[PDB]
RNA sequence: AUUGAAAGUUGUAGUAUGCGGUCCUUGCGGCUGAGAGCACUUCAGGAGUUGCCCGCG
């Protein structure tokens, strides 16, 4: 079996061109103190603040089966 | 069947929790659509005319 890279067609670039298509978004992991604390790592991060990158787009794909 | 052959950059994670666009406020006071004004002035239902005609309780 062999799987080629999956790679936005060249279209839908040349059509667009501008703009990101990536989306930056934030997320936190809460971890709470004993009774009702956020804990005394302080808000500033709520205990913990990670970032995950998400895209957007019409792919194109070729899979080969030697069956 | 190519220095290629086997291969997850993988699994778990809430920007979340409490926070009144709030309390007081006259569209308010005074103000003649009023005073003057002939549906008035001239005017015949008017001029003609046999209850008509015959009569033995």
């Amino acid at each position: 079996v062999k799987a080629s890279f999956i790679l936005p067609t060249e279209d839908f670039i040349k059509e667009v061109e501008g703009e990101r298509l990536i989306t930056a978004i934030k997320h936190n992991r809460v971890d709470v103190d004993e009774k009702g604390a956020i804990g005394s790592s302080k808000e500033g991060t709520a205990q913990m603040l990670f970032s995950r990158e998400y895209a957007t787009g019409l792919y194109g794909f070729s899979i080969v089966l030697d069956l």
